[PDB]
């Protein structure tokens, strides 16, 4: 009798997850916005005050898009006129509000169209990027000092990243790193002069008579990539008219030998910086430890003090060399590295000593190091109950590595099995965030004795609303494939009955180091497919998937479009043979890597799938960017991996699509996986005389996330699946 | 007759129409290519021999695309390495083969990537265009003389047209016109400096890592058009030492005022050239008559023999100002003009005298003037039986305009109601070519006592094959709307039965001066829809259509997207009265203008139609080109016609589409109706939440005509109509 979770429920966000986003600002207080007052909370006692009144900025004259408060609390950055670029990059105007006064500063304002801004970690110093050059402000109302002069659109980038670096190396537009003193400003410079450009049309509003051509430096696989330089500027010694001096730190000879990348920047102490560098062949990376010299005024990186990571089995790190977490003095640090068994665990490194010491071990993996104090290192792993898709927070005592406590496993075992955490400064308190399988639960804690302080948001409101609807349930379990455990999940319709046969949709991603079977609670298309259409939606993590060691993750090294595709077919075969799935109605779908796999599956000739939907698929590894592709496939030269680059396109399997109903969708302004990719898929289908369905989304990019497009594509695919499954 | 006309038959051409394409080379011989042998024929007696054996160039090494034989029969041009540009333009390599000898010419060869070649009209001089400049050859083996030096790719065009001029004005690449002597070479020169560029992606073979951006100068409505200059060179007075002397002919002062076009160039005599010009507001045109001054060396155009044409109710001419046919002495010419009742007839003009004399009159129109001799003007009209969609050859005795014979009406009246003609030089012989309603029949005749000589091709073969197929029939008829006749044609399934209800597809074009209802015999898609799928396929010629005078044709002046659209809806309504149509299954489709109308109909909210298909549609007139659009729509400024430009888009009707099932298809490399036009439609249906189907064809242009793409779209449209009509 209750209503079912409908397509329109998902689309209009009728059942919302409540959140509790805070920003720790000290060792015992955080900022939180409530009824859009920016408040401060005292962690120990829960009491709150009003940092910045909701009312303030009513007469400001513009919609304020985000804010940032100076660390040593005398000012606040008001971000407005936000215009978005790529995944992380955006441009914006900024005002500055002086708090010890009811006043916006009116002089020496940060310019409009600013590319990036950042407070120093302490005090109130400002660093920004405009027209691709760096600028520094010592005080909010004074003139800025110009640090670089070489900035040029699409060509020279100072302190911000170019397209590849934003997307694949740093996951940020930013390329600035202040010292903990705020004395030193470090920045990377990127040169893209000889990097080719991907070009495409943007139509814009009807009123535009002629289409625009968007042109972006984008190094496709095996092209000339950008180069990078790294610099450091003393921010305390600057002159109103005399040009600032930037000291350059050079990459180690073992990288300058060829094409390479800056991969990580991390200050250790006020006088030591850590640089991780990675060879274009992503086999070899070097951590450089560089110290400031009182005498010379320069930075020396002792060769004997370098740290090396190699991989014989695949590439380095999960998507990148892991982050190093330094002890307070800067003499040692902790880092995730693959152990001799191939499982990623925490290793202890001392700076002028060579090997490192494993402090965690076993048939699971550490996912991230989240905080370090002199008594404790806190990390998240999937150790609990051997479930690779779970997540908990653990604690190690550094005086005995065997002394390990799990801090989150038993807090709410049935409801919470997927945590993330956010510690105050010095880790005096931590916010725990549970993401499923029940409703998300946010809690606060004290670290001295790991006591539960409160409950910050339990989503009770959601709970009450959901009780009135036929929600689906989720199964997490595993199958065996050739002596190995591989997990899967199913989203089962309500009042599921195993004596009936249900149509099955295989939801697939399957990119390297991905995980599609886990314990998090989601409200999404699948929810609707199952609750209203009684469709089983299934996902499976096969060879190539992550968090279960290298044997499985690297099985696909130098070989995309291979074991990961086979394994999705085999999982389906095995789902077929469960008494409850009708083998006449099995479909497959996915987005991005997911579309490539889905396409490669549909073109395999397996006979197992009736129909599928590929959204924004890669169709040919030579079409995608250099950093991601080569990491998994090497270079597409005959000397290296050209044959497989050629044997693993969707075009080559064009003939087999005659055996299936295929819907191909792609947005036309996709700057990440270019429309070209699906354009070649269709040309290939056409050359061979195969019918299929298509949908381009004008001006949409890789996420197809504009509100109306979003509603449309999911509307379009629901029609498609419904009809594939003879469902009215 | 048992078997059916099948989709594959259409697509694979199981049933070929034979043709008889001949090339006259004198008053009494023609050449004909049978197999690959070139044959020469005698028209009077009908004997024939082999001019060029198919074997001659077996060791040429390159596949020969076409040939052109010098008018004095001494040499032949071989065209190879043919690369297609737009509709008429293309590049190619050329060799010249000396006939009296059997020698290829090795000296001073025509260059690669040549853009246009043409023999003089009498002898064997050559004029070609390479890198946008004109070169002349007196003798095939001698060095060429460079006539222009200003040529610049995409900017200066000497002797060839820019994109608009090629497609909308001359319907040709060529912009060279030899004088009948061969003495003078007259050529146009276009300057596209300020014309904006349409840009679009072209993806090419799979192997291209980066898509190429194609950029073409193309004035969209109301943008900066190209400019034109006209020159005439004396080709008898060229030297190697001195440069060629080009004499410019300026346009009339009444054209120089504002923006204008060069519409027609026609040589009257060895020393007289006729030029027509047209004002950007294409409602006024001026014919200029220019003579060579033997002493001066110049060309003078006496403002006094200027002839003016103005239209009160609309534009000038059908798709342009009609062409003049000059009597041999040059002093007078005949030309089709709209008369005072609004019908297009032949008018006689004497060069220095006012007005002109109409030699034909009546409620019908002359379609073309086909030949002129001392005693007779030959022309084609649609007078016979008052059928606007019929065509016939007529003869008028010049010494008494009331003496008008129909030369074609009674030859084969039940089989032939649509002819075209081709006359030999001096018109002593003519080939008739009938196109329907029966199978095409090609016949040769002598002009003396308009006698039949021979039957050239009667398609007997095709006849018998077709006897064994259940072919559809064709109903050609009319409906009365106000006090006016509007013609439709129906394509009826075999064994038609006026008692049963058939589903109907309205096949629409409906752009200005178009005619969809006629007596032509066609084997096409509609053929299949009727014969195999038992679908009636109807076309209708309403307001804005042509060959019925101006009341009908100009009714849509400055109002595109109105009466032509309404009228198609009304036609389908009328078809429903007629009791053999199922009004729950009426559909509509079109290409180009047809696409535009279909989409405008589908969005009218009319309820009449269930579904439709739009291929390569214009969606906004500001997107299409300047010459065509401004012809019917004026300028898109507030002071001229901007409101209707904005009330006539497909985008604005978007909400209405929820009422129907729509399929939109467009080639990504359409340089004519830019993909932009459908990209904007798709985004508008998306912004308003209307579902629909789509299909882009990568790298195809406005014709989407490569064999595979053609097979695929028609396959895909078949599936669409079939399911729209609940037909298996
Ligand atoms: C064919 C399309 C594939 C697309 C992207 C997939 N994402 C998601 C996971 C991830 C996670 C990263 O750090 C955690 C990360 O750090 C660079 C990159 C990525 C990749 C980057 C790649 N751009
Ligand atoms: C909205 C798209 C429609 C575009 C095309 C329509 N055709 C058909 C009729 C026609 C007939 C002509 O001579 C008879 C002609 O001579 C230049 C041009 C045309 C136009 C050219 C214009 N390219
Ligand atoms: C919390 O309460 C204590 C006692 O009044 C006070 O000192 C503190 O400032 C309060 N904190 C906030 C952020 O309101
Ligand atoms: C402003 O803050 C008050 C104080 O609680 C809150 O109740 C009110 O709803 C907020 N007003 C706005 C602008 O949302
Ligand atoms: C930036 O923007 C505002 C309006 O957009 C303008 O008035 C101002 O002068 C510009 N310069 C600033 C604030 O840096
Ligand atoms: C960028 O590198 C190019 C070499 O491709 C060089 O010409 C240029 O000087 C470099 N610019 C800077 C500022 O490093
Ligand atoms: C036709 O016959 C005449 C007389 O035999 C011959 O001279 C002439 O060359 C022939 N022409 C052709 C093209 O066969
Ligand atoms: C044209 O190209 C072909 C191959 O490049 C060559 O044989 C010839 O010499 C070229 N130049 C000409 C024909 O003018
Ligand atoms: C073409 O037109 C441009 C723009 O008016 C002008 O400056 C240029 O000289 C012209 N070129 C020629 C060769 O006519
Ligand atoms: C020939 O004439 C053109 C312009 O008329 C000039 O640009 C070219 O250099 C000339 N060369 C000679 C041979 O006089």
């Amino acid at each position: 009798s209750r209503k079912t979770y409908t397509l329109t429920d998902y689309l209009k966000n009728t059942y919302r997850l409540k959140l509790y986003s805070l920003r720790w600002i000290s060792d015992h207080e955080y900022l939180y916005k409530q009824e859009n007052n920016i408040l401060v909370f005292n962690a120990e006692y829960g009491n709150s005050s009003v940092f910045l009144e909701n009312s303030t900025f009513d007469e400001f004259g513009h919609s304020i898009n985000d804010y940032s408060i100076s660390p040593d609390g005398q000012f606040i950055l008001l971000e407005y006129n936000y215009v978005k670029q790529w995944r992380h990059s955006y441009t914006a105007s900024y005002d500055i509000y002086d708090l010890n006064k009811r006043q916006l500063i009116t002089e020496e304002r940060i310019p409009n169209n600013t590319q990036w801004v950042t407070w120093s970690p302490v005090g109130h110093k400002l660093a920004y990027v405009w027209n691709n050059d760096i600028y520094v402000k010592i005080e909010p109302n004074l003139p800025s000092y110009r640090i670089t002069w070489t900035g040029k659109e699409d060509i020279i980038y100072n302190g911000i990243t170019d397209w590849v670096y934003e997307e694949e190396v740093f996951s940020a537009y930013s390329a600035l790193w202040w010292s903990p003193n705020g004395t030193f400003l470090a920045y990377a410079q990127f040169n893209d002069t000889e990097v080719p450009l991907i070009e495409y049309s943007f139509y814009s509003d009807e009123s535009l008579q002629y289409p625009k051509t968007v042109r972006v430096p984008y190094p496709k696989a095996g092209a000339v990539n950008p180069t990078v330089k790294f610099f450091v500027v003393n921010t305390d010694s600057l002159s109103s008219v005399t040009n600032a001096t930037s000291i350059q730190i050079t990459a180690p000879a073992s990288m300058l030998i060829g094409d390479h990348y800056l991969c990580d920047v991390t200050w250790a102490t006020q006088e030591r910086i850590s640089l991780q560098w990675l060879r274009r062949i992503q086999n070899y990376s070097v951590m450089d430890i560089c110290d400031y010299d009182e005498s010379s005024g320069r930075w020396n990186c002792l060769v004997a003090r370098q740290h090396i990571e190699m991989s014989t089995t695949g590439w380095v790190g999960r998507f990148r060399p892991s982050e190093p977490h330094f002890t307070l003095d800067g003499n040692s640090f902790y880092k995730i590295i693959s152990n001799e068994e191939g499982y990623r665990h925490i290793c202890y490194f001392q700076i002028d000593k060579k090997d490192c010491t494993f402090i965690t071990k076993g048939t699971w993996e550490v996912i991230g190091i989240e905080a370090l104090t002199s008594d404790y290192l806190y990390y998240i792993s999937n150790e609990y109950k051997g479930m690779p898709g779970g997540r908990n927070l653990y604690k190690i005592q550094l005086s005995d590595y065997t002394k390990v406590t799990c801090l989150s496993c038993e807090l709410n075992p049935e409801r919470c099995q997927y945590y993330s955490v956010s510690f105050s400064k010095e880790a005096k308190y931590y916010q725990l965030r549970c993401s499923g399988p029940g409703l998300p639960l946010y809690t606060l804690h004290s670290s001295v004795n790991d006591k539960g302080l409160r409950v910050l948001e339990d989503n009770s409101a959601l709970d009450k609303m959901l009780q009135n609807v036929q929600m689906p349930s989720k199964k997490l379990d595993f199958i065996i494939l050739n002596e190995t455990k591989f997990w899967y999940q199913m989203i089962l319709p309500p009042h599921f009955d195993k004596s009936k046969k249900y149509p099955l949709l295989l939801d697939v991603y399957a990119g390297p180091c991905s995980q599609k079977a886990d314990t998090v609670f989601r409200l999404n298309w699948a929810t609707y497919l199952a609750s209203t259409e009684n469709i089983i939606v299934a996902s499976f993590d096969g060879r190539g998937s992550g968090y279960q060691g290298d044997k499985i993750m690297h099985a696909i090294n130098r070989r995309l479009g291979t074991f990961e595709v086979e394994d999705q077919i085999e999982a389906a075969r095995q789902f077929s043979k469960m008494g409850f799935v009708d083998n006449k109605r099995i479909a497959i779908w996915g987005w991005s890597y997911g579309g490539y796999v889905t396409s490669m599956v549909l073109g395999s000739g397996s006979g197992v799938f009736k129909c599928g939907i590929a959204v924004a698929p890669v169709s040919r590894w030579e079409y995608y960017d250099s950093v991601y592709t080569e990491r998994y496939m090497g270079l597409p030269t005959p000397e290296d991996n050209l044959d497989h680059y050629r044997n693993s396109t969707v075009m080559s399997r064009a003939e087999n699509f005659k055996q299936v109903e295929y819907l191909l969708i792609h947005g036309t302004a996709d700057d990440n996986v270019h429309f070209q990719q699906s354009a070649q898929i269709s040309k290939a289908l056409v050359d061979v005389g195969v019918d299929f369905q298509a949908m381009w989304y004008t001006d949409e990019d890789h996420g197809i996330a504009s509100s109306t497009a979003h509603q449309h594509i999911y509307t379009h695919m629901s029609h498609f699946i419904k009809q594939c499954f003879s469902l009215p």
